[PDB]
């Protein structure tokens, strides 16, 4: 689809058999869920943004459905206010900016 | 031009005169950039990052060119990580997110 961006373009995924709504985010360079369990082994992690840093939990190899395109990567894990779905999953279903 | 996202959409952009890099930041509703001397009135406004929520300073009708594109509106001035086109901005010069 061409999504424009008169609104924030939100998207519904699916992780960890849960189905969420997501912010497609050029400006993150990582992928950030509220919190929920995943699978598998994690590390703590540190990210920084506007309002400064939050600890999250970085869980590699997590496959996400986004739009209908399946993907997979690292997803943090942590006190976002909004589901961000970041470049590290973006470019794998083939998302580019385009004016 | 088309931007694929295996690295950050970086671009160049000039306000006062002066070039200064910014992210294409679809995740952004709004533009914030560091610290900078704008003219005219500003009024608050309080933006929620994903560390927080921070105050910023609204300065309306600024003229702003981004990637060869002239963008005439509002920027938000504050702490940052780094400078970020958001989507009024990039509405302004034509951008849609492509998948
Ligand atoms: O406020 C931010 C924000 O904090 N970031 C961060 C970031 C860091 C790490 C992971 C994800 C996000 C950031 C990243 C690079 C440069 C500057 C800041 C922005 C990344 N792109 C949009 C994101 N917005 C949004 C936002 C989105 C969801 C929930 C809260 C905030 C934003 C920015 C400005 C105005 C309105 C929303
Ligand atoms: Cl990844
Ligand atoms: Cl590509
Ligand atoms: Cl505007």
């Amino acid at each position: 689809p061409q999504i424009t961006l008169w609104k924030r373009p939100l998207v519904t995924i699916k992780i960890g058999g849960q189905l969420k709504e997501a912010l497609l985010d050029t400006g993150a360079d990582d992928t950030v869920i509220e919190e929920m369990s995943l699978p598998g082994r994690w590390k703590p992690k540190m990210i920084g943004g506007i309002g400064g840093f939050i600890k999250v939990r970085q869980y590699d190899q997590i496959i996400i459905e986004i739009c209908g395109h399946k993907a997979i990567g690292t997803v943090l894990v942590g006190p976002t206010p909004v589901n961000i779905i970041g470049r590290n999953l973006l470019t794998q279903i083939g998302c580019t900016l385009n004016f």
